[PDB]
């Protein structure tokens, strides 16, 4: 995250980081036993650190499972990123409590100018590179279609949505992958990609978390 803020120990209960030897991707706790990332954070052997702050040290609030199974949107593709979401499953459910919690599923969408929460343990320099090893938020708000297309034209679907500022400077990057965007108390968005970060005209891009919902509900039944 990019001229964002501390958060604050767990102030994010959703918030997860995923680790394979190292933290790669952010994703959200959905319910015990299930998590939303981006697909393009795929990769077997997974495991999934729930109630994070500092992810270079054990502060005490920490669950780590091993995710069982992971399910990637049917119709992703990784050239384009559309459908940039997946689902990941927890080999035994979370404790849930004030620091493990679950974020709500949108009912509908969320309106341009609507702020959102973006947070995420990414490279927090808009040139070069350094890791912070705090969970970092930004407020953002989401942005008109047309500026979003505008910006990457022939690039944006309609699976995909911009949040963040024109201007520059506020942005999510690297290592935020797959974290959450959420708006109004409901996961609208997944951090998916953009043109490095927080450049002018260059916002960020997030997967369209309500155009999902449907799948994500009926996945989670049948798995
Ligand atoms: N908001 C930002 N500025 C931002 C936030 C997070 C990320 C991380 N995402 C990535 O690095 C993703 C993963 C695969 C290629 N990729 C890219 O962004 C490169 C550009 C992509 C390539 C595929 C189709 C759309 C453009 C990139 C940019
Ligand atoms: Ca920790």
């Amino acid at each position: 995250i990019v001229g964002g803020y501390t958060c604050g120990a767990n102030t994010v209960p959703y918030q997860v980081s995923l680790n394979s030897g190292y933290h790669f991707c952010g994703g959200s706790l959905i319910n015990s036993q299930w998590v939303v990332s981006a697909a393009h954070c795929y990769k077997s052997g997974i495991q999934v650190r729930l109630g994070e702050d500092n992810i270079n040290v054990v502060e005490g609030n920490e669950q780590f499972i091993s995710a069982s199974k992971s399910i990637v949107h049917p119709s992703y593709n990784s050239n384009t990123l559309n459908n940039d979401i997946m689902l990941i499953k927890l080999k035994s459910a979370a404790s849930l409590n004030s620091r493990v919690a679950s974020i709500s599923l949108p009912t509908s969408c969320a309106s341009a100018g609507t702020q959102c929460l973006i947070s995420g343990w990414g490279n927090t320099k808009s040139s070069g590179t350094s890791y912070p090893d705090v969970l970092k938020c930004l407020k953002a708000p989401i942005l008109s279609d047309s500026s979003c297309k505008s910006a990457y034209p022939g690039q944006i679907t309609s699976n995909m949505f911009c949040a963040g500022y024109l201007e520059g400077g506020k942005d999510s990057c690297q290592g935020d992958s797959g974290g959450p965007v959420v708006c109004s108390g409901k996961l609208q968005g997944i951090v998916s990609w953009g043109s490095g970060c927080a450049q002018k005209n260059k916002p960020g891009v997030y997967t369209k978390v309500c155009n999902y919902v449907s799948w994500i509900k009926q996945t989670i039944a049948s798995n």
